[PDB]
């Protein structure tokens, strides 16, 4: 039925922007954030 491990599940979501494999899925997604963002800017400031 719906239960059995009957060997592995290995899922691991890697990104589609850099290509780093994680373990869990929402993990991915946390991390893609450091893509989108640190928009370019000229006078350095920070
Ligand atoms: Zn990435």
């Amino acid at each position: 039925g719906s239960s059995g491990s009957s060997g592995t599940g290995e899922r691991h979501y890697e990104c589609s922007e850099c290509g780093k494999a994680f373990a869990r899925k929402s993990t991915l997604i946390m991390h893609q954030r450091i893509h989108t963002g640190e928009k370019p800017s000229g006078p350095s400031s920070g």
